[PDB]
DNA sequence: CCAGCGT
DNA sequence: GCTGCGCGCTGG
DNA sequence: GCAGC
């Protein structure tokens, strides 16, 4: 499965070749623009390449490098909290892990794993690719 | 300047 | 069902 | 957007 590059450029369409990145950047999106969201995600990528090296960082740290983004400390827990549960608890979908609901379990189910067809989502802009989707897959 | 917004 | 979390961006 | 409430 590979999700298709659409006109409205999700980052989801970068990343989903590594769930854990793809999961990390829903959640540098929760009331966040893209704008600002996406260019500080490539920092927190080249320092906390994995999930293996998040689930050891002290949130603190994690914190101060998400500043400029709001909600800082409260993003900061969910993201080593939910690396430590990515690695450790069992799962089938990431809306069983601490730190993701339906737009990011909407998001692995369009762009890791081919659900795309059955999936609802309630977020415009992922809906707005979902839309795109059913109208183009044949084209595609 | 500043009240409302952002996958 | 509603609240706390939080910054800088947006643009009239 | 999400968890907590
Ligand atoms: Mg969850």
């Amino acid at each position: 499965w590979t999700p298709p590059r659409s006109p409205f450029n999700l980052v989801q369409e970068t990343l989903f070749h590594d769930p854990w990145k793809l999961l990390i950047a829903t959640i540098f999106l929760n009331r966040t623009s893209g704008k600002m969201a996406i260019p500080v995600l490539w920092k927190f990528l080249e320092k906390y390449p994995s999930a293996e090296v998040a689930r050891t960082a002290d949130w603190r740290d994690v914190s101060e490098l998400l500043k400029p983004l709001g909600l800082y400390d409260l993003r900061a827990k969910t993201i080593v909290k939910f690396s430590d549960e990515y690695l450790t608890k069992q799962w089938k979908y990431p809306i069983e892990l601490h730190g993701i609901g339906k737009y990011g379990n909407d998001s692995y189910r369009i762009f890791c794993v081919n659900e795309w067809k059955q999936v609802h989502p309630e977020d415009h802009k992922l809906n707005k690719y979902h839309d795109w989707l059913w109208e183009n897959h044949e084209k595609l």
